[PDB]
């Protein structure tokens, strides 16, 4: 029954509370998701004056809900099937010669709005690196994550690569380690081993002031 609270457009509200070696910050982010297209359109802006970190390296923290299905993959649609009570998604994102992120966010539905809210922990970054120094280009690479079932914890885990790159011509390598478990005791959809594909594009609002991202989306599930 949780799939059936996706049709049409769903308002999205996204909030991150951050501390990277000590530099806290905080994003609030806006916007909808289509899931029977897989696409998502956000604008985020740092509240908090300028982001510490690069904007790219924020994109996979800031639902996957979202993701178009296929109507054979229905029944292993995790996302959806734990909604509205939600999920729990736990990250660790190390990214190679320099610092790593922790994160923990809850997603759920408050009212009619799906909503994302996120704390970030990152240690051990070089302050002269790619990250605390801002050398990562404003763009986005498109990937694949495999989904495989966590069968004892009621829900999903996944380890895919971010590549960014870097303003030399290098790439930044960010290693993602992914975990999602229920928030509600209801019953939920266990999938087979299956992969998501995102595509994703960064743009700028030419008019605005503030420290901002914005961001299009597309997810879709596929089989093998």
């Amino acid at each position: 029954k949780g799939e059936e609270l996706f049709t049409g457009v769903v308002p999205i509200l996204v909030e991150l509370d951050g501390d990277v070696n000590g530099h806290k910050f905080s994003v609030r982010g806006e916007g909808e998701g289509d899931a029977t297209n897989g696409k998502l359109t956000l604008k985020f802006i740092c509240t908090t004056g300028k982001l510490p970190v690069p904007w790219p390296t924020l994109v996979t923290t800031l639902v996957l809900c979202f993701a178009r299905y296929p109507d054979h993959m229905k029944q292993h649609d995790f996302f959806k099937s734990a909604m509205p009570e939600g999920y729990v998604q736990e990250r660790t994102i190390s990214f190679k010669d320099d610092g790593y992120y922790k994160t923990r966010a809850e997603v759920k539905f408050e009212g009619d709005t799906l909503v994302n809210r996120i704390e970030l922990k990152g240690i051990d970054f070089k302050e002269d690196g790619n990250i605390l120094g801002h050398k990562l280009e404003y763009n986005f690479n498109s990937s694949n994550a495999y989904i495989t079932a966590d069968k004892q914890k009621n829900g999903i885990k996944s380890n895919f690569k971010i590549r960014h790159n870097v303003e030399d011509g290098s790439v930044q390598l960010a290693d993602h380690y992914q975990q999602n478990t229920p928030i509600g005791d209801g019953p939920v959809l266990l999938p087979d081993n299956h992969y998501l594909s995102t595509q994703n594009a960064l743009s700028k609002d030419p008019n605005e002031k503030r420290d901002h991202m914005v961001l299009l989306e597309f997810v879709t599930a596929a089989g093998i």
